[PDB]
């Protein structure tokens, strides 16, 4: 997989962000995770976590997997990095997302994320509390 440039347009919620990619605005949905919706428990904390990580970053990058790059709603499907740190992994590591939506052929980082989830669950963090 390859990291490609993007710039932040706007935080949306814990697992979706609006980025400019190849010079076009697009909403990205983060691969392999599910955050609570804003109206659900930990939703506001997940949204805040992603917003801070994206807004504080000097450099945002997106990394597509091997499979589908767009979902049925036209959202890009990627892993996103803020100053080299994977946002997807970070959310899971903090217990603010579950590993989810693991589809064959877009699952390169599944084991990395499941290891983070196991650590969050051992620490009883947030959704695992
Ligand atoms: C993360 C991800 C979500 N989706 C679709 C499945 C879900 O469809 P439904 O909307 O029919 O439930 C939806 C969940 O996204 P959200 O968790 O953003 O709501 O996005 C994909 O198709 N591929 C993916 O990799
Ligand atoms: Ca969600």
């Amino acid at each position: 997989l390859h990291k490609e440039p993007a710039t932040l347009i706007k935080a949306i919620d814990g697992d979706t962000v609006k980025l400019m990619y190849k010079g076009q605005p697009m909403t990205f949905r983060l691969l392999l995770v599910d955050t609570p919706e804003f109206n659900e428990k930990y939703g506001p904390e997940a949204s805040a976590f992603t917003k801070k990580m994206a807004e504080n970053a000097k450099k945002i990058e997106v990394e597509f997997d091997k499979g589908q790059r767009t979902d049925k709603y036209g959202r890009g499907l990627a892993y996103s990095y803020a100053d080299g740190k994977m946002v997807n992994e970070a959310l899971v590591r903090q217990g603010l997302a579950k590993v989810a939506y693991v589809y064959k052929g877009n699952n390169t980082h599944e084991q990395l994320l499941r290891k983070a989830e196991a650590q969050a669950k051992k620490e009883k963090l947030n959704i695992w509390s």
